[PDB]
């Protein structure tokens, strides 16, 4: 076997008042639906499949790094919506809009790609994810949320394969240090 590597990603961690309402949601799921743990639910912005462990000193400076000048984020969350865009679906999600958070997420690929560190993502639209399938089940009606929330840090996750589903480690969290007026 080859050296050990890490299933890492950062994300904005999403707090109680959020996914209180969001749970709610989930009560309407059936069939082959999975519902997400409300202690799962977070707002990716990159995933790194196989990260050698001494690399990670590199992602936490970059994520101090691309944080610093950055004031807490405001994130809303809007309709839901699925993954594929057509065919059957795969997963079930919330939409969600900050100022500036497709702009973190885009410097923060750049900045992995830069460091030569691998990723595994698709084009960025950020959302929580609330439930997974394969096969059949009903559809969800459409759904619209007004909630919002302040996202103090952005955090590096790193996930360990369990029975239960897969279990997240914060490894580090980022302050968002800046302002939007200075």
């Amino acid at each position: 076997h080859q050296p050990s590597t890490y299933r890492l990603f950062y994300a904005l961690r999403v707090p109680a008042d959020i996914t209180a309402p969001l749970a709610e949601a989930q009560a309407k799921l059936r069939g082959n639906w999975r519902a997400v743990r409300p202690d799962q639910m977070h707002v990716t912005l990159s995933y790194l499949p196989a990260v050698p462990p001494e690399r990670v000193e590199d992602l936490k400076r970059l994520g101090t790094r691309l944080t610093q000048d950055l004031p807490p984020l405001h994130v809303n969350l809007r309709g839901t919506g699925y993954f594929p865009n057509e065919g059957s679906p795969r997963v079930w999600f919330v939409k969600t809009e900050a100022e500036g958070l497709t702009e973190l997420a885009e410097n923060l690929r750049a900045g992995i790609r830069e460091l030569g560190i691998g990723t595994d993502d698709l084009a960025f639209k950020a959302h929580i994810t609330l439930a997974r399938k394969k096969g059949p089940a009903p559809r969800l009606p459409p759904l619209i949320f007004d909630q919002s929330w302040t996202a103090p840090g952005l955090t590096l996750y790193r996930s360990i394969l369990r029975k239960t589903g897969p279990i997240y480690e914060v490894q580090s969290t980022f302050r968002f240090r800046g302002s939007a007026s200075q």
